[PDB]
C-alpha cells in the first residue's frame, strides 16, 4: 500500500525496462522496454514492446490517477478487472519498485511485483533490492522472476 513519498510524475516518465517479477499467477518471460507518458486524464500511458517471430509488438496501458500521486487503476476490458497500481519506490534515475493488486472483478485476488531498470543491465544491489522487496510483500523465492535482456 506504500507509495514513494513526494512522488513527480514527470520524473518517472522516459524509457525503463521491466528487469523482474513476482506475481502469485503461475502463468504470468523476458525483458521487455517499456515507455512511460503522460496520459491525456493526468496519469500514464505505458507502452511496452516485445518480439514475435519476426515482428515487434506494442501494447498500452493506460494507469489512470487513483487518488493519490504515485498510485493509478488500471482496467482489462478483457479480464473484466481493475487492478490498483503503485510506484513504491523508486529514485527516478535509476531504479521502479511497483506492486499491483486486483481491485474489482475476477482478478481481484491477483498480485505482482515488478522492477523497472532504467539500463537493460540492472546492478546486483538493485536484484537484491527486488528480491527483499518480493518478499516484504510476501513473495516467496520460488515465484521471483529476473528477466533476462533479449
Ligand atoms: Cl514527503
Ligand atoms: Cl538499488
Amino acid at each position: 500500500v506504500s507509495v514513494q513519498p513526494n512522488f513527480q510524475q514527470d520524473k518517472f516518465l522516459g524509457r525503463w525496462f521491466s528487469a523482474g517479477l513476482a506475481s502469485n499467477s503461475s502463468w504470468l518471460l523476458s525483458m521487455c522496454k517499456s515507455v512511460v507518458a503522460p496520459a491525456t486524464d493526468g496519469g500514464l500511458n505505458l507502452t511496452s514492446t516485445f518480439l514475435r517471430k519476426n515482428q515487434c509488438e506494442t501494447r498500452t496501458m493506460l494507469l489512470q490517477p487513483a487518488g493519490s500521486l504515485g498510485s493509478y487503476s488500471y482496467r482489462s476490458p478483457h479480464w473484466g478487472s481493475t487492478y490498483s497500481v503503485s510506484v513504491v519506490e523508486t529514485d527516478y534515475d535509476q531504479y521502479a519498485l511497483l506492486y499491483s493488486q486486483g481491485s474489482k472483478g475476477p482478478g481481484e485476488d491477483f498480485r505482482m511485483a515488478t522492477l523497472y531498470s532504467r539500463t537493460q543491465t540492472p546492478r546486483a544491489e538493485l536484484k537484491e533490492k527486488f528480491t527483499a522487496f518480493c518478499k516484504a510483500q510476501g513473495f516467496t523465492e520460488d515465484t521471483i522472476v529476473f528477466l533476462p535482456q533479449t
